[PDB]
């Protein structure tokens, strides 16, 4: 019925690569020099 | 010839998510509250 | 003959593995030079 867990398999390896970018993004923003 | 490359597969994906988290509560640990 | 999707998929989980290890390997290289 249901038939959706092996779409789960596939996000967790993209979800792995964007969290250890995520971190560079987030500091290149804060270290560029610019005051919002 | 049991074969089982359908384990390792699945596996190495988890493998990744666990070893961001693990480091950061290992030095959460060490830099707590006593510190040597 | 619609490329070889399954090939990209298995690529993405070995090359995020690689990534965490690499900076180790490549900074122990630097650090081999002078030992403490």
């Amino acid at each position: 019925m249901p038939g959706s867990l092996s779409g789960i398999i596939i996000y967790v390896t993209v979800a792995a690569v964007v969290l250890i970018v995520a971190v560079f993004v987030c500091k290149s923003l804060l270290w560029k020099k610019v005051l919002p």
